[PDB]
């Protein structure tokens, strides 16, 4: 198959397992490896639909080099956590209940070190991340929220070409356990053909199954934020918690309109949207070196700013 285009510079952590609520979660703890020892903070990574640990290698590697710990886990319905039958089998309840478990785990481990815990999410993970800031049990304990092209509203290009993504949530209630594979939009995901070749050949990426229940729940998740009925965001967003959304300008999978409106509606004093020209969907994982460097540096500087002491 096609090789993983990125060369990891630090030591790749042990793929670790932990049982919770009837699922064996695969997870990784990526330690700071930059010669100095010290840690400025830890970032919890919430992957997107169809993603898993390896996809966030590029991000965790760079974070490790710049004094930041990472924690990620294959969520229920994805990765090595839910193979075969269970692939795509999850719902709104499990999504956040599983999340609370791993938040408290990292919170406990960061408690001893006295280091801040940040939350990061891409696409589907971005929608989960921004929602956790509104509904999370420990939303006021998270030091900052980072969204990577968060799934708020689909881009018209995706809705027109993949109408099944509209039908599946519509038929979810009636037929929840129907699982479906819509295929990867490689051109929409990234502009770099090197990562395109890898993704299309990656056995852990293809095929990609999702249940109607799963799909409906993260589709509705984002729509809830976009509609913002009765000022849901203003009322429930964790008071004055730093937010930053990073979103490719040429993203034709998740509409930049969603991120623009979310930042507008967000009541926090420390909020920002960054749009990246020439960039597409997977800006933190599968895009070009030029795009990734620009995108990661903004995140790195943003993290430093919210861990600056003396």
């Amino acid at each position: 198959s096609a090789p993983y285009p990125y060369k990891v510079q630090t030591t790749v952590p042990e793929l670790q397992y932990e049982n919770f609520d009837g699922a064996k979660f695969g997870y990784m703890f990526w330690p700071v490896q930059n010669g100095t020892n010290e840690v400025r903070g830890r970032v919890l990574l919430i992957h997107g639909f169809g993603e898993y640990t390896k996809i966030q290698f590029r991000l965790m590697d760079h974070l490790s080099l710049n004094g930041y710990e990472s924690f990620t886990f294959d969520q229920r319905g994805a990765g090595v956590t839910s193979p075969g039958r269970s692939k795509g089998v999850t719902d709104e309840y499990h999504v956040f209940n599983d999340l609370e478990h791993f938040v408290e785990k990292n919170l406990s481990e960061c408690k001893a070190k006295g280091i801040p815990l940040f939350m990061w999410g891409h696409s589907m993970g971005g929608g989960i991340c921004l929602n956790y800031a509104c509904q999370g049990k420990h939303k006021n304990e998270i030091s900052g929220y980072i969204g990577s092209g968060p799934l708020i509203i689909l881009h018209p290009h995706t809705m027109y070409n993949k109408p099944t993504q509209i039908i599946a949530p519509l038929l979810a209630k009636f037929s929840p356990r129907v699982r479906i594979d819509t295929g990867l939009d490689l051109k929409g995901i990234t502009s770099d053909k090197a990562y395109r070749a890898f993704l299309g050949s990656d056995p852990m990426s293809v095929p990609l199954y999702g249940s109607f229940r799963q799909i409906h729940d993260f589709m509705q998740r984002g729509a809830k934020l976009y509609k913002n009925e009765n000022n849901y965001i203003q009322k429930n967003f964790a008071k004055d918690k730093p937010v930053i959304i990073m979103h490719g300008q040429d993203d034709t999978i998740n509409d930049p309109k969603g991120s623009e409106k979310f930042i507008r509606d967000c009541p926090s004093a420390d909020k920002e949207l960054k749009l990246y020209p020439g960039a597409r969907h997977s800006i933190f994982s599968l895009e070009t070196d030029k795009v990734f460097n620009t995108v990661f540096n903004d995140m790195k500087q943003w993290l430093d700013k919210h861990t600056t002491t003396e």
